């Protein structure tokens, strides 16, 4: 019987009681990250990433950082691989970016063969050290032609233009890749990109954020959402029928997070906590595996949703060999109030639900996440279990998928000193907690979990919030970012890894 710990002091950074071989022989251990985050400018097209963090600088980060730079993987993609090989991982996500291989958006109007050539080693250098590459195709880093010619995401001609840059991936890696990601973290963009404005391209209602250059919260968040499940799915198809020679498996990634009752005895709550199920998850995963969005999507968005035709939904439903899920955190839910009329109205509201870390009885979740500055009851909680809640309603909601929990991890303040951020405790224990929790629900519910990818190898860029934060569990001096030197988390997981 395993039992693991949900609140602070934790104790499975112990090696000697939890450790890889917890787990089944062939579960494979990683870290992650994504290509705007790491890689630079140098060498690639312009994105929406680059044009968000530069039209608003603001809303790149409070020191108004971007990805111009950043780790410089393009000229430390080695060291990247050192970090992965010191580790002795047996995994590595990384995502491609389109701006890098085909500048232009378009495929027919010609590729990169540098920005190529740089996977190909990439890849290589992995496979050479026994690391299982995990490709995300689109890590929201779109060709900014694309976004300026029809608004990317927001226009059909989004499907075509990915489809023919998966095409282009598949084509030039897929004989060594065997482990592809589509679109990351499916709710992300819609939500944030085009409902609140805190993620390029930056689009929304007026009244939302007088900043947007354009848009519409209510309804681009659906279409954005809708075009994503065909593009995927359009994606999975070519994959599935062109490539499947090359024995690889495909899925999409979804954020996760799990949702409880702001008040267990309250029904209002209860049913808050439900529906947040359903407007989080089931937005994609109903879609996913059954080509339809759920009911109460359908009931309350009205329409704001669009339908998908009898071939897109036999297209889109079961688009998938497995699901990458990323999991941080949980959230509270209880009733609030949807005001389809009003101007600031966004998609988000149509759940219905206010979200907290705190329950009605004063409970904080679980141990501080992140510490917001600007607002103490803004900060962020985590929930180890909720790890264990989400795999077992995965198995158990959405017909016992084939799992790799693509990104998992805990940020620590920029603020602090090298030696500070070295001494990242927190880390250790925000990972291992999640790993008991995560070995206790692939034991006990038989979830079909394979693999498991920490958040950023390294300190890198973070959306939203520059370099005020870092998530790596290798450290990297931004006055010299050539080196990535393993934390005690690095360490730890190192450890962990080969105990
Ligand atoms: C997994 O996918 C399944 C489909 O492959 C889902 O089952 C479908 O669920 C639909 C509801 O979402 C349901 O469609 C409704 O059918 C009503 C009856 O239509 C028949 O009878 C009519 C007699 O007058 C006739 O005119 C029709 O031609 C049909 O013969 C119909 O009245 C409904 O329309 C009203 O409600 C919808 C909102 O749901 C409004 O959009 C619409 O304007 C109207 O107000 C509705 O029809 C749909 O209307 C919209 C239109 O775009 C669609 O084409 C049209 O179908 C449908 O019958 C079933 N199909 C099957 C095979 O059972 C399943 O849903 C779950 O199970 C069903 C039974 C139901 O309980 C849902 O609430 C559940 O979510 C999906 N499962 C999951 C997990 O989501
Ligand atoms: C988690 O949710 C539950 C269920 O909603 C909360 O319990 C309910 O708390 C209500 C008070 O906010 C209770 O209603 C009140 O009852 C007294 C006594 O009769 C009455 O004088 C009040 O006017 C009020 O009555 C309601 O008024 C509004 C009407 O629409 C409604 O029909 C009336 O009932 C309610 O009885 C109670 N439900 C039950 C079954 O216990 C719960 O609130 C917490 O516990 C209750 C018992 C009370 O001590 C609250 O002060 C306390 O916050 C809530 N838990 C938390 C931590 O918020
Ligand atoms: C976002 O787009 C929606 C849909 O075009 C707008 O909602 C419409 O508003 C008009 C004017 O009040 C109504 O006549 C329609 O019935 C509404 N459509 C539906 C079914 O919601 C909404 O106003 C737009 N929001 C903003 C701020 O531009
Ligand atoms: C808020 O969360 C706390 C912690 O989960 C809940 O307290 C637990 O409630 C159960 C059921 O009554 C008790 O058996 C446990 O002993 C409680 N644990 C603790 C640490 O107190 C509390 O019920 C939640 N409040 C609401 C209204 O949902
Ligand atoms: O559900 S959302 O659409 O908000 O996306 N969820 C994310 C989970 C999350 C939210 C807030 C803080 C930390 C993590 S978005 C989150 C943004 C992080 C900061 O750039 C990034 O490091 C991480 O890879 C990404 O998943
Ligand atoms: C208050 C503040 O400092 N934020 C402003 C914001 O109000 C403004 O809409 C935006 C324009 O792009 O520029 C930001 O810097
Ligand atoms: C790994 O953890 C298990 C408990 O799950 C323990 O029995 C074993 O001794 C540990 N391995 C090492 C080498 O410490
Ligand atoms: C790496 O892991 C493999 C497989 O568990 C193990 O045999 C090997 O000794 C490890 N290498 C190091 C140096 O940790
Ligand atoms: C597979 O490739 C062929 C050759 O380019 C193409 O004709 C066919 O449409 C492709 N199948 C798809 C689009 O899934
Ligand atoms: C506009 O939206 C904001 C954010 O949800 C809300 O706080 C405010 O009350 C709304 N104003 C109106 C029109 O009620
Ligand atoms: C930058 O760091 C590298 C690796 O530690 C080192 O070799 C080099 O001398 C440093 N350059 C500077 C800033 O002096
Ligand atoms: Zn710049």
């Amino acid at each position: 019987e395993i039992t693991c710990q949900e609140n602070l002091p934790f104790t499975c950074g112990n090696t000697d009681a939890l450790n890889s071989s917890s787990f089944s022989s062939d579960f494979i251990f990683g870290v992650a990250s994504s290509a705007y985050q790491i890689e630079g400018t140098i060498g690639r097209g312009l994105n929406i990433w680059d044009g968000f963090t530069h039209r608003y600088p603001n809303k790149s980060g409070p020191d108004h950082g971007n990805g111009d730079t950043t780790c410089d993987s393009f000229s430390y993609w080695q060291k990247d691989i050192d970090v992965l090989d010191e580790l002795n991982a047996t995994g590595y996500r990384f995502s491609i970016a389109w701006s890098r291989i085909i500048p232009r958006g378009k495929r027919s109007r010609g590729v990169n063969e540098k920005g190529i050539d740089y996977y190909h080693g990439l890849i290589s250098g992995l496979i050479k050290k026994g690391i299982t590459p995990f490709v995300t195709l689109f890590h929201w880093d779109l060709p900014q032609t694309l976004q300026d010619e029809y608004e990317g995401f927001l226009d059909p001609q989004i499907i075509d233009d990915f489809k023919d840059y998966a095409d282009l991936c598949f084509e030039e890696f897929g004989d060594s890749v065997k482990y592809w990601l589509t679109i990351n973290q499916l709710y992300s963009v819609p939500t944030r990109g085009y409902g609140s404005a805190l993620d390029a391209p930056g689009r929304c209602s007026p009244t939302v954020d007088p900043s947007c250059y354009a848009g519409n919260s209510s309804t681009e968040p659906y279409i954005v959402a809708h075009h994503q499940l065909l593009a995927h799915a359009k994606v999975v198809d070519l994959y599935r029928k062109n490539y499947t020679h090359q024995g690889g498996k495909i899925g999409p990634t979804m954020i996760t997070r799990w949702f409880l009752p702001y008040n267990d005895t309250d029904r209002h709550s209860i049913a808050a906590t439900e529906r947040m199920k359903e407007f989080f998850l089931g937005w994609f995963m109903g879609p996913l595996t059954n080509g339809t969005y759920p009911q109460i999507m359908i009931d309350t968005v009205g329409e704001r949703l669009p339908s998908f035709s009898p071939e897109e939904s036999n297209l889109v439903k079961g688009s998938y060999d497995f699901l990458g899920l990323n999991y941080y955190f949980t959230q509270y839910a209880q009733p609030s109030p949807n005001p389809v009329n009003s101007t600031n109205h966004t998609a988000m509201m149509d759940a219905g639900a206010k979200l907290t870390y705190i329950n009605a009885s004063g409970h904080y979740i679980g141990p501080l996440f992140e510490k917001d500055k600007a607002d103490s009851t803004d900060n962020i909680y985590y929930y180890p279990k909720g790890i264990y809640s989400v795999m077992d309603y995965f198995k158990n909601k959405y017909y016992n998928p084939l799992i790799y929990v693509t990104e998992n991890g805990i940020s620590t303040p920029g603020d602090e000193n090298r030696n500070q951020s070295m001494l990242d405790y927190t880390r250790i224990d925000y990972l291992c907690s999640h790993l008991c929790f995560l070995n206790k629900v692939i034991k006990e519910k038989d979830v079909n979990v394979k693999g498991y990818l920490a958040w950023a190898l390294g300190d890198n860029y973070e959306f939203n919030k520059g370099f005020t934060v870092r998530f790596g569990l290798s450290y990297i001096d931004w006055n010299n970012v050539t080196d990535r030197d393993l934390k005690k988390s690095g360490q730890w997981y190192q450890s962990f890894i080969s105990p």
